[PDB]
């Protein structure tokens, strides 16, 4: 300590030990000037806190930290963004599914199922852990319109559907069927359902994890689940409530073996054989439990929580002109590239609350009037619209009062610093309204 | 430390190493005496704390830190506020938005239609993410009504709404019109409706947060969003359900191409042409999610979350009176240029509830009954009242029970300090209820 | 200090002092060429962040902490999971319980009724308090099917039930019966509900926590409870209500002493004696809290709250190769056996929400319809369904930006570290989407 | 420092400054052979974390700090509990109270009441602010059926009831009743209704937190409240509605005067005089509220809010084998006198929720049906039940990651330390689920 305190600023006077310089964005002369083509995530800050000087003139002083020995400062910072749920950044806009787009019979007699990728996007926004879901069956439904219907496709056939029910708890052991006529429709986990010939590939999307479905050893780059992915756990057929009701008035068999076919509409149910009691139709949900443990989807996939912020990404704080490079990292002027002084988990978390409007729709819909855009087969015991589950989960932005370590920092803090936010991939971020820094040098050995 | 340590006060005796002093405001024979005319955000406290002397006595006495010691003090500090979630002095209770205030058959033949730009303020109060959004509907009506109307206005022809739903799920793409008659009355993330010649301004006013409406690049003094921005996603028009519907009897074309024109009390949809299935008012939400996005308002915009509190702000502490001036800070008199000692986010942030009265109400104005001074047009599925979201935000305060680090202090601690708490603006804020300072002074240094 | 700072690495120049090094599994190029087969709870990351070697050269280079020192560094962490409430690993989708699987008129004229331990299995899937109880319950019923029935098995005697009311709050000390002829359907506590002959082990599930249901004296290998245990306490009968209120018109005897036999579609509470007022169902709750508490279950047993999370269970970091093995650790490579430098809590709490949904359902099975896959037996007052507590409680995961203390590490940090998390039995755990480090060396003796 | 660190092990290796040891209860080898007989509140752990050795040859084996140095660790633990709401153990489960227990026709013509204290015991569980009340009645009732009625007993005449509603509200200061004829079902607090003769005393009891009525100088042994106490304060009775109302047709007086006195069923009101508005019913928070307050209760007890917890008890650890004994201790084998390192509150907090049964169940007891175990006199305006507060409160058990301060320890550390938590009155907590230790030792000054 003794000679080697002193921190001297143009003759404002000797200033002794810890101290406290401020980087901060809302400073108004700043802006006008400075960072005017900047944002939040990237910004230029005047360091010299001092009324009179213009902030380019300011941009030549310096503070500075004794000579003789080595200085570190303490970081502490206050992070703030409002990143909506999904959007186009973070890949939760995107998602890439195989659908039916063209079905007409052949040249000869026999048929044409002709199938394609498609890529569809949600309007960016923030969503419910549900309404999310929803919004893609809607996005793969809007495709169907615009192609599918005009060339052949009967809703009886569209390909892929995000549900989330057990697709089998009704089912009885011997008459091989979900008994109660109707998949009880309660929610276990978001689901994918799919149909012969058809799948979906979240390669290039983080939607993924909000459907829960994680691949089980995730450092391999690709993420397509196909229906001949999807084996033993092809969803049960309801049985025929009426058929059998309707009997038993007169060797003497029952109605019983009646898997009904269609619904109200007459929507087919493709079941495989005019006699067995599944239907086409595979859930990865079926799959992961019901179907081979060592051989089925339960095996190189895992299920898990939703979550709807898609996964906890963190960011790197930079202060390039203010502190010493760490270990490893080289010196450079390339913004993506930054010495990196401080991580830090990006200001998400996931609020829960209780859902009564669970069943209150069960009882608005036994009661018939309009439809929405997500209900578009109501009579369908398939193509309905997957049951809200009770306690919804919603992506929340909130204030991060972090606090970074101690770090080592150059002697000659120059007038005006840069800071600059960093996501995983190593860009701005868009999403952040404020970035504060306090930094309080103190001595930590000599020279 | 040695002979370094004494901390003397006038004959009351030596005390050895760190203690504590005390800055409070409750201190009851200070106010009635010192601090009358000033308010929470800037007192005065004696700190001397002894039973026996005159405040103005005692602001002669002084502590005294040791002389041969560079001293340095721990400073906690309770804050705690109460600010609303929109007033005039956080700029939440204005907005300048563009409507139209005239309508006459001019001289010719021709017509006229001017407009203007109007400010419209909110009644002061700790609003819903929602309620708000209505406030500023309903401050748009109540301006109609002292001028538009009475002037050839139709409401019929409103220029501004600030909404919440998709105008665009129905939608079918061939028909080129939202099918089921109805935009489906969805929560989707505050927007705003504009008309031809209008649009709205937030240059002054932090509520575009409150909407979640952010300029792509921030340090740009300015806010304007007319009409002539939002191209490329002007709201479809509602399909005819009737002319459908009462059809099918008797090329043989049908009833679909009608697109609705108005609705019961026959208000105008103003389409573009008494072709074109789109209406002329057009959604900031659909365009930057549905028009051109390299040239949209997708471009030099960002869609995000919401936020009641409308920014998380600071505020800065200041303690002139009793401590070393931080680096570059100039030592001064002028209250609104102290120098800081510590930073702090403003006491505000925002629960999240989940709604239940989302649909309760889609089972009441189905069931006629009076109207709020917010549904003044019911019947016309656009100035309607937009859909409460589930999961609304309320601005809530709470005691921040924060903690400075450790800065240096003045040997000789006046018998009388002075607290000041300032903004990112620099001026005292209202709406501190209590501020409460902790020291803990310790040696650093040798002298 | 003086000399024995100096942070060294290839040429890229002198580091003074404390520095960071990071430990992070998002690195692409790492990804890639390294951890391809492990998963987040064990991979590889490369510590030198310099863009310009590749990561198997990087691999080489070192970070040299300086010499002459011996080192210690802060590892600060990050810990980020997303498990579901039940699931084969934390073994909450498993549970063994004795069930009735035969039922026949043995060879002469007596009968013959062999019981039966059988596994069953859940879905795996993240539950409620209540659903978890349900989904047990069925798995029972759909044991039933595939066997019990199809071989004389009424449902009037399976054997065992979880539900989670007081069965005996109507109970009158002197008729001996639950007055009100219908068991007061509140929720208290999670129960079992067993039958002679029959019982449930929990040897090898923590679902037994979730029933909140712990053995007085843990360390003892071994959970059965059956028939023979639950003793005294036996669910008392229903009161015919009836042959009550029917009577009182004509030594002249009232109707009282008549105990309910069956219910509507006849079926038999089984009760003990013609006589008797006590049917032959055994409650645990009534046990525990009526019955003989120094001989009862509630000498051996513990009644305790629920908790969905079956558990806080803790997790061990371990970076064998950059830091010091902990006093008594053994050195290896032997992947679960990796020596631990920090320990915490896996990142799982359970969020309580309050329940409307509890009555909301006592106002929709008295107005008949349908059934769900739970309640199979509606009108039976014991196989019924359990009623809903209010308040749930719903295992949820979080961040959890933990800290483990100052370490002690080699002074020439390897350019590739690895990481793993295990948990208490020693073994990478799935369920982890992030794993961050943050590591801050400092000096701490001399050599 | 210097030679002063040195930790060493058997043969395993120098090691250097501080490190960690650990102290586990799920360790695997050591339950099976140690702590078999033993809980998780008071174990035995290995704390030689060496694959090798069996645990009693671990026993053996020692950490050895080095001599020369006084050393010093710091404790960090975790602790997590699952205690119910009410139980035998906090005293939570009882409760004494004087009731009416005879009711005869004394030898002359004279009449007799006599009565007696007795201890009511709820079935343990976790419960509700609410519920818990709603126990203690029927605990109140139950009793009054195995002994009161049978005995010239009539409910008319039940001494005590837990009720929760200001029995005034509705008075009107000159007719002297209850103008509305019903009193005001709102809830205000636990309250005490009794009646003459009788009363409850919690001189054993944590209940009495519950209710939330505090002895206003509690270090005084002993809580008895009887009805001569609750003196001023009666509830005043119900004015007849109908009498009032079918009159009006013809000095000329009102059929005010007339105050009910019974209700359908005809339950005697007990008003004290034929005259008297006042019914012999006294109120607690009646009393406290509105008699006399320098002579009333509201002299010697204290109003306050509830609490389900009943009362922050808090912990002490003690880690007799491996930490020195701090100050004033002495050192024992006593496990219920072990010294103590560390104090803790018990890991117990109580979330609250709003209640929106409130008012539900006003809206279908006004609808006849049924009756609870807990409103056996509907018709009663006063046996009723206590209208159920809004925002009701639960015991809720949370993991507690504390942190004790940094302890000096001995430097021979063997190799089985012996862990165990204790409660305010000295003895083992049954209701402990996990009990985690984290030791980092360090030099602290030298011999």
């Amino acid at each position: 300590t003794g000679g080697r305190n002193s921190i001297r600023y143009s003759e404002l006077a000797p200033l002794f030990d810890t101290t406290r310089v401020y980087l901060v964005d809302n400073k108004s002369t700043d802006v006008a000037s400075l960072n005017y083509q900047n944002d939040h995530s990237n910004f230029l800050t005047t360091v010299i806190q001092n009324n009179d000087y213009s902030p380019g003139e300011a941009s030549t002083q310096t503070i500075n930290l004794d000579d003789r020995s080595h200085w570190g400062g303490d970081l502490k910072t206050i992070l703030h963004t409002n990143m909506p749920n999904v959007n186009e950044f973070m890949f939760t806009n995107k998602f890439k599914a195989r659908v039916m787009v063209s079905r007409s019979l052949t040249k000869d007699k026999q048929v044409e199922l002709k199938y394609e990728w498609v890529e569809f996007t949600l309007p960016e926004g923030n969503y419910s852990e549900t309404m999310t879901i929803d919004l893609m069956n809607n996005a793969i439904v809007e495709h169907y319109l615009k192609v599918g219907r005009q060339n052949g496709v009967l809703e009886s056939d569209i390909g892929v559907k995000f549900d989330t029910r057990n697709f089998r708890l009704g089912f009885d052991p011997v008459t091989g069927l979900v008994m109660p006529g109707v998949y009880t429709n309660e929610a276990f986990h978001p689901d994918i359902i799919l149909l012969p010939g058809c799948g979906v590939d979240f390669t290039h999307s983080r939607l993924s994890n909000l459907l829960g479905i994680r691949k089980r050893q995730p450092f391999q780059e690709g993420f397509r689940i196909t229906y001949d992915d999807l084996e033993g756990g092809n969803i049960p057929a309801l049985l025929d409530v009426d058929a059998y009701q309707a009997s038993l008035k007169d060797p003497q068999k029952k109605p019983v073996i009646k898997p009904l076919t269609e619904d109200s509409k007459k929507r087919s149910y493709n079941l495989i054989s005019n006699d067995s009691t599944f239907t086409q139709y595979r859930s990865w949900y079926l799959a992961y439990n019901y179907g081979d443990p060592q051989t089925g989807i339960r095996s190189w996939t895992l299920l898990c929580t939703p979550d709807v912020t898609c996964g906890s990404e963190q960011v790197y704080w930079s202060l390039p002109d203010m502190m010493q490079d760490p270990v490893t990292f080289r010196s450079t002027s390339q913004i993506s590239n930054f010495p990196v002084v401080g991580a830090e988990l990006l200001p998400v978390h996931s609020k829960s609350f209780y859902n009564d409007q669970a069943v209150y729709s069960q009882l608005i819909r036994q009661f018939t009037s309009l439809t929405h855009v997500f209900n578009r087969f109501p009579e369908n015991q398939i193509l309905a619209r997957p049951p809200a589950p009770t306690i919804t989960t919603v992506s929340e932005n909130v204030p991060a009062l972090t606090d970074h370590g101690t770090l080592p920092l150059r002697n000659s803090i120059g007038g005006v610093q840069r800071v600059t936010i960093t996501d995983a991939r190593r860009r701005t971020c868009p999403y952040v309204y404020k970035a504060l820094g306090i930094v309080s040098p103190r001595v930590l050995s000599s020279r």
